[PDB]
């Protein structure tokens, strides 16, 4: 459907076992979720945002269900104040702009 | 149109008398561009990002023009690896997710 944004495209996200909310950014090319557990081997990884550095975990092939559409792929774990859905994922849910 | 996100979702937008390239940011809380000059009075403010926070200079009713779309609002400039359009302009013009 047409997520408008006059408030923030919040929607919920179920990985890990877990349901959480999480924001559809089409500014982050990668997806980063809070610290939580998750299964599979990781790797350390440092990635930047307006503020500069932080350092998270890299998961790959990682499930993981956005409103429903299951998609696989690459995750970031570490301290983001708000989980983020990036591009990456975006794409092969078939997100998109509309202008 | 509809703008998919493979790649990332730029666009020009016209402010200042200056093209420049911009990121449509969903994530994004406000639109903030790199240092530059504009005409006006400005306040400090400060924002925060994934790295920390930041200073920028506030700048309100500002008109700028997004890929021909004119749009009036408040601007924030200061040091932003890369120009970002915010939910605040982008609802101006109608921008909108489609899932
Ligand atoms: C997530 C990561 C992969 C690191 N990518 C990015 O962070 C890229 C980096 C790009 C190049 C540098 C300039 C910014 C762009 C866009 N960002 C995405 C971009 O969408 C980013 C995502 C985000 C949201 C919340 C908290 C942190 C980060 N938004 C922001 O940084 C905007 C800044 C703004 N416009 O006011 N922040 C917020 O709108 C915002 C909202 C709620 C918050 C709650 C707590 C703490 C901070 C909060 N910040």
């Amino acid at each position: 459907p047409q997520v408008t944004l006059w408030q923030r495209p919040l929607v919920t996200i179920k990985i890990g076992g877990q349901l959480k909310e999480a924001l559809l950014d089409t500014g982050a090319d990668d997806t980063v979720l809070e610290e939580m557990s998750l299964p599979g081997r990781w790797k350390p990884k440092m990635i930047v945002g307006i503020g500069g550095f932080i350092k998270v975990r890299q998961y790959d092939q990682i499930l993981i269900e956005i409103c429903g559409h299951k998609a696989i792929g690459t995750v970031l774990v570490g301290p983001t104040p708000v989980n983020i859905i990036g591009r990456n994922l975006m794409t092969q849910i078939g997100c998109t702009l509309n202008f």
